[PDB]
């Protein structure tokens, strides 16, 4: 279970950045290293890159 889980909301103001809130699920897609990665849901399908490295799976 790679599945990341939103912990709350941000105020993304650029094109790349994109903004997103709680209560979704992110798939994995990328993988460069660990900075910036795709954010793909299965809801609404939309992308955007962003620092998930405050979130964390489930177990």
């Amino acid at each position: 279970v790679t599945l990341f889980v939103a912990l709350y909301d941000y105020e993304a103001r650029t094109e790349d950045d994109l903004s997103f809130h709680k209560g979704e699920k992110f798939q994995i897609l990328n993988s460069s290293e660990g900075d910036w990665w795709e954010a793909r849901s299965l809801t609404t399908g939309e992308t955007g890159y962003i620092p998930s490295n405050y979130v964390a799976p489930v177990d």
